[PDB]
């Protein structure tokens, strides 16, 4: 083995808390989130750890509600239970600077984009119309 070099995901690399929350609810309404969950998941606070090993990302996020984690290689499908509990299929693509996550299940479709700004990274989740906005800072 030797050293790989680093890339542009990097700047994603590391342990997030979440520290806002905008319109979350309303998002997970448009999702199809009954109401029990959409209760106790509106209350988390969770920790995003992001990591790359090769060309494997790996995203775990641990929370009082759920604690769920994925890893993938960008462009490449794969079988996701999201928090929630939909079975979803997941294409994750690095545009740009931003990590650009497709779900589809049931026919129909959201977008989770991540991004850096300054020391955050912000998510941004739509579903037709409704956007939520989730600002996470360094652990």
């Amino acid at each position: 083995q030797q050293m790989g070099r680093g890339s542009m995901c990097d700047a994603f690399v590391g342990t997030w808390k979440l520290v806002s929350s905008e319109n979350f609810d309303d998002y997970m309404k448009e999702v199809g989130v009954g109401f029990a969950t959409r209760k106790v998941a509106g209350m988390a606070k969770p920790n995003m750890i992001i990591s790359v090993n090769g060309d494997v990302i790996t995203i775990k996020s641990e929370s009082t509600f759920k604690n769920t984690e994925i890893s993938f290689i960008l462009g490449q499908e794969f079988d996701e239970v999201t928090a929630d509990d939909r079975k979803v299929k997941s294409t994750i693509t690095l545009d740009g600077g931003v990590l650009v996550h497709v779900q589809k299940w049931d026919g129909k479709s959201t977008t989770i984009k991540r991004k850096r700004e300054d020391d955050k990274l912000v998510v941004e989740c739509v579903m037709k119309g409704v956007t939520s906005t989730r600002v996470y800072e360094r652990a």
